[PDB]
């Protein structure tokens, strides 16, 4: 019932996944296990989330019960910023493999086109914004392509099935495609009605790159983190346009928000934090949005970005 | 006196220049010569403008009369898109050198982070959007850094004094700063009240990269091209905000648009097509805009871009 998308790498990827950001370490295992019982097979993780051991526990618990086999589970992870230097990429990936308790990860993405100064895993892990010098941000001169080549070698070694990037603007993706031997199979970016970036989506899809949307519910995820920008933003759940469309099809605003992406070939990985939401978030492909629906939703676009490195240390990624 | 900006390269660059885009071949020489008589020293040229031979004629004449020494003239040229492949870089720069009739150019910029398929100079020059296959666009897999390294060698070889980029968004500029040995001394971008990109400007200036603005008069130069977007755009010259400020100081709207950039450390290169414009376009630094003036002009920013490769062939540079 959950459609798969064939990636450029030849591997299938579930179009609907389970987000693991802000998934508390204490109950992450149980929640992953429950998600698997509810039918989820793709888990979107990241070294930065610091809960890869638990995610690992959940998957293993499901495997040991005979519910699923490793091959039916799609595990996504992401190379954090301090590990872009080629000599540290495998180190970081091994940490991920060890925590997840697997021989390979299905998708490994460059979390951000940002290279923080390397911080040994034994000193702090996950490092987050720590760059080895108090509260100061420190960067290292590592071109993206260098990192990508290190990733390509790890695909050859069998440690990763497919590789991709996250938070890459068009200019940067274009350039990477110029020096890439294995084409980035996935582009994962913030995508919701307030930040539609239709041209980036079009370019990427036409390039054979698969889009995975994050923060499909817009400001919600950031409101939970008390971010001022998200708090000041009218929610998509209560937006007149989203509610009217939801009423038109007798669906929920959340379902419309996920379908809006799904119907255009974009993969989603909503964060489900309630049993009810677990079900709702994988049962929205029960209707089709019309051309007029898309045009109405299109008006919501205002280039409002919630996940922006500009906010951390004026990193010009999206300027 | 036209103030100078010290580039990161150590060389001085006039803060006010003479644009050479659309400068007619038949009169380009005389026009540059007159500009030199009027005091201009920097000339913003480009292989794509198809008039470097004539721009050179103009400079040579000024020198042959003892008006100025090569030492005093600042020549900027740009590497066109068909010449990114490293093996074609020096040949393109040579063609530029011969045309301008000089041993070196003061500034050589990668015109666009776009790499068209090579087209021999003898087959067509300038090639423009021609890629060797009728009206089709054909690209080469040459990462920016490969092109940049070629440029660096040419600096070592004494054929270029300073190198830089043009039409580079922040993420791409950042990645390049990670691979460059010689840092980009200049970032030349479309810049006017409808496309202010304040964060990009901020980022670049803090990195020591000098900003050179083009199309300081907004839709104006593109209207001269019968461009739809520019034709449907209220002119900056008749905009209430600009009109009001100009009146307040008894200045023309054009002087306010030029000072708006200058006061912020941004170099300008207006296209002067009339003797009086020629003089005025280099004499506007006689007043300062106030904090409020800047605040009023800031409200004009709508990220409206007139020079976008997305229009050529949906090239994702600015998405
Ligand atoms: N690569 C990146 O930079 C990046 C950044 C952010 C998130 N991600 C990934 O993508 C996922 C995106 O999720 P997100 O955390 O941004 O948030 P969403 O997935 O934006 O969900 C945000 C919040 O809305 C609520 N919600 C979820 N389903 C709902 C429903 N059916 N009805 C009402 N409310 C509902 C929950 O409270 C949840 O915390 C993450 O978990 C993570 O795996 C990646
Ligand atoms: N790197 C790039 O991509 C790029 C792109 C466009 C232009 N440029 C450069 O920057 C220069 C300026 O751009 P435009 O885009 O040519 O220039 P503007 O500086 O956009 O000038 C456009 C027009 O305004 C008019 N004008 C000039 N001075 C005036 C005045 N005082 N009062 C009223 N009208 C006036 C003229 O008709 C002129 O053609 C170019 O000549 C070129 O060298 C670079």
């Amino acid at each position: 019932s959950i459609p798969d998308i064939k990636l450029s790498s030849g591997h299938l990827m579930p179009s609907i996944g389970f987000g693991c950001w802000k998934l508390a370490n204490a109950t992450a295992g149980e929640q992953v296990y429950q998600a698997i019982k509810a039918g989820y097979r793709l888990f979107d993780g990241a070294e930065d989330y610091g809960n890869e051991k638990e995610v690992g526990d959940g998957v293993k618990r499901a495997i040991d019960e005979g519910l699923v086999k490793r091959e039916e589970i799609f595990l996504t992870s992401k190379l954090w910023n301090n590990y872009h230097d080629p000599k540290n990429v495998e180190t970081a990936l091994n940490k991920t493999l060890a925590d997840l308790k697997v021989d390979y990860v299905d998708l490994f993405l460059i979390h951000f086109p940002i290279a923080f100064k390397f911080v040994p895993i034994e000193e702090k892990y996950p490092p987050g914004f720590y760059c080895g010098d108090g509260n100061n941000f420190v960067y290292e001169d590592v071109p993206i392509l260098e990192t990508w080549k290190a990733l390509e070698k790890l695909v050859a070694a069998g440690k990763i099935k497919s590789i991709g990037v996250s938070n890459f603007p068009g200019a940067l993706l274009l350039d990477l495609l110029r020096g890439a031997t294995i084409k980035p199979a996935v582009l994962q970016v913030e995508h919701h009605p307030y930040l539609q970036q239709p041209k980036l989506i079009e370019f990427a899809q036409k390039a054979g790159v698969t889009i995975t949307a994050y923060s499909s519910f817009g400001p919600q995820s950031f409101v939970e983190m008390n971010q001022g920008r998200a708090l000041n933003t009218p929610t998509l759940f209560a937006h007149d346009t989203i509610k009217a469309i939801a009423a038109k099809y007798n669906k929920t605003p959340a379902e419309v928000l996920l379908r809006w992406a799904a119907q255009r070939g974009i993969a989603v990985i909503p964060r489900s934090d309630l049993p009810e939401r677990l079900v709702q978030n994988r049962s929205f492909n029960t209707f089709d949005l019309t051309k007029e629906d898309f045009e109405e939703i299109a008006k919501l676009d205002i280039g409002l970005r919630f996940n922006d490195p500009w906010d951390w240390d004026n990193i010009p990624i999206f300027v």
